[PDB]
């Protein structure tokens, strides 16, 4: 475990959110090629339907969908517990799903808001907690699929950079408590720039010209961070923009302030109760 | 308008959010101070008429608090309304109230997670579009009240970090896309370090020991950053923490991914529709 190597997902049990197309269709082909157990989930029956019919073409170990909407809350809970049932347990849980909506400037659609807040962040919460007890049995690994536009801001796009900024304050907290705790749950938050996405092409047409990264590579990367256990994972299309996004000013706050608690409390009020 | 000078508050037409204790009720005495007009908001009716007869005594032009929760989406949105009418107007909107969690390691309470997204978060964005005919037609401001834990994490605090982080995604993107449009409503994002505050003082007491800055002259800062249109206004207890939490980087690459829009067809795809 210092390079990647493919045998890393043989037999390992994943979930792949929002894969019946776009980066998380390729996710799960990269892990039916591992031969690993799979299970795939989307809005779309019949999408998802031929993904799965493709994952075992490639030889995945097994692979199974559950279709339904992650503005659903009790349909994540839910879908989690018949995730690990079909598998028998879960190593791996990756957050891909994304509401997006149309590249405009913000006029008041608060529905924009509230529905990319629910399907971009509550969800993946929601997805993380019943998944939790099956990741700490199998000292498993969470991938958290986000963008650049949750670590900086772009015109257009402010309700999708609010739920993926929310993202990066809610799961890199997580990770700091599991480090001091000492959980042995892993947190990677994929940082991504543009990909060719059908979606996000048709989306960025007239609008957005810098180049895109391909999706099958992106799929790649991100298996392999989420595999190699890394706080991060960036695919951004060059290699030092990454070095602009990781604000060392923020680790060493975050280093520095850590000194500031009390941990004889902190760690005996957690043994106490919650 | 370089230097701050109290007169520019006077006669102006502010609501204050979360202000019957804490740095809210020490905004609306320095505002009183200064002879505006205040429209004070909380959940506490008592508490909130104190604030009022106060302000009165100590100069405001004039003052009224209307008692509501902010969970309440609809109260949120009929408030500044309320707020307009009884001041003829308003020229700047002071978020500020917000959910404390007890200090405590994760344990997957979702609705911690919801309830802080709906106050910290989802109120804030529904408060400032019911504001923005007003405040365009004033050319006002926006003070939105955050956090270190806004900029950085925090171990404790999880669901807070990540609402305060959706604050810094939407209103940056919001700002960026006034400036574009060009809107003159400007947005002043509060980084506020630990407050001597007595929710703050209680919750960190056997926990978080490092020094609290006062609330007094963090009201203070609050509106002269807000009143002297800054995009940040930083009152942390330090003068190098600043320069850790303000990311060059990402001001850079947010500088540099403008270039990378097609504004000719950005700017005139908003003259026909939206
Ligand atoms: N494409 C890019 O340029 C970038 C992508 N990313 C990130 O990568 C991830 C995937 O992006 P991408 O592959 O382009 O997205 P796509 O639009 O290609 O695919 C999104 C997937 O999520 C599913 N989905 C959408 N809405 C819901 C819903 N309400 N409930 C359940 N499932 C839903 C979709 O299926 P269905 O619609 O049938 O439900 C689809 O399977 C996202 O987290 C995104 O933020 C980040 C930066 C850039
Ligand atoms: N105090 C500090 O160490 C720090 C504070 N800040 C920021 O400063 C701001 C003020 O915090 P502070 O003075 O410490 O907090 P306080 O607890 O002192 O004040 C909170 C205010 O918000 C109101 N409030 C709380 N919940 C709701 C609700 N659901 N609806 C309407 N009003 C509500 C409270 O009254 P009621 O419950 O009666 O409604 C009260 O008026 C916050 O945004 C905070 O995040 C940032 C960094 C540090």
């Amino acid at each position: 475990n210092e390079k990647f190597r493919p045998e890393m997902l043989q037999g390992k049990k994943v979930i792949v959110t929002g894969a019946s197309k776009g980066i998380g269709r390729e996710i799960a082909y990269h892990l039916a090629k591992m031969g690993a157990h799979v299970v795939v989930t989307a809005r779309s029956k019949e999408a998802l339907q031929k993904v799965v019919a493709r994952c075992l073409e490639l030889g995945a170990a097994s692979a199974h969908y559950i279709a339904g909407s992650m503005e659903d809350m009790t349909f994540a809970e839910e879908f989690v517990a018949e995730a690990g049932n079909l598998m028998g347990g879960l190593d791996m849980l990756i957050l891909n799903h994304v509401l997006y909506n149309r590249l405009t400037f913000f006029h008041g659609e608060i529905d924009n808001v509230r529905k990319s807040m629910e399907v971009n962040f509550h969800s993946f919460v929601v997805l993380s907690v019943a998944a939790m007890p099956m990741l700490m049995q199998s000292q498993g690994s969470i991938a958290v699929v986000s963008s650049v536009a949750g670590k900086i801001t772009y015109p257009l796009i402010a309700p999708y950079s609010a739920s993926k900024f929310a993202l990066d304050g809610f799961f890199s907290t997580l990770r700091s408590e599991f480090l001091v705790n000492k959980v042995n749950v892993s947190i990677t938050l994929c940082i991504l720039g543009l990909i060719d996405t059908e979606t996000a092409i048709k989306a960025t047409s007239g609008i957005y010209l810098g180049p895109a990264s391909p999706k099958e590579e992106c799929a790649l990367e991100i298996i392999k961070g989420t595999a190699l256990r890394q706080d991060e994972m960036y695919y951004v299309g060059s290699r030092w923009v990454p070095y602009l996004l990781g604000n060392p000013g923020r680790k060493i706050m975050e280093f520095l302030s850590a000194a500031e608690y009390n941990w004889d409390n902190v760690l005996s009020n957690e043994k106490l109760y919650g």
